[PDB]
């Protein structure tokens, strides 16, 4: 990994979304199934209306003792913390540290195109290459 | 950062434990208050007997339906995958990748003395100086 290189080389497309009516319990299962620590919430027009992590689920559900059937809409954050595809790795890491986050949405020309997580960092630290061409 | 540097150089000693009887809900409140992602369960002797992360709470409480007030002892991991204080970063990252975990307890002579998470990895990634 190179702290100078654009975040777009270490980011992933593996970004899952759920509808606002999706229950915390279902969102939790989906997260464990696909191994992701966060989820974006999309409205019926296909746009991001929210975002939330596993941590949000612990702090906004488990602690207050709220039902596991409540819609994630009730615990999601309604603004996103992002980084541009061209923002170099180092600066992205610094931003995640300052904001205390484990996941950061990637933006390009206004739209969310991917996400960078601590798992991705681990992947980069291990020098694992994503191949765009066929392997046999 | 140096792949051969002993993990103790990059870990955090800010590791807290709770007792087996502590409730999943209390533990969670404790985690938010202390700003930690996981906790270890400690017996009367003061030795670690378990470990669970925020992620584990979700996987064993939220999805199954269990009440948020049960004993963390029922949702804790007893199969501790650990690394040694002198285990080089490279080896830890391998072990972590192998076991697919984002938290690895650190031990000294068999006693838990800290933890290394991917958050610690991020900080190590940003360090500008190396440690002889």
């Amino acid at each position: 990994m190179d702290m100078k290189a654009p975040i777009k080389v270490y980011m992933t497309k593996k970004l899952l979304g759920v509808k606002p009516s999706t229950s915390v319990q279902e969102a939790s299962r989906l997260m464990m199934e696909f191994d992701v620590g966060s989820l974006v919430v999309i409205n019926d027009d296909g746009n991001v209306v929210g975002f939330f992590t596993k941590s949000d689920i612990i702090r906004r559900v488990i602690v207050p003792g709220l039902p596991y059937d409540i819609p994630v809409e009730r615990i999601m954050t309604r603004n996103l913390i992002t980084a541009n595809v061209n923002t170099p790795l180092g600066e992205v890491l610094r931003k995640m540290a300052e904001h205390r986050i484990k996941h950061i949405l990637i933006e390009e020309e206004g739209k969310i195109v991917g996400i960078f997580t601590l798992s991705d960092l681990l992947e980069a630290s291990r020098r694992r290459l994503e191949t765009a061409i066929s392997a046999e």
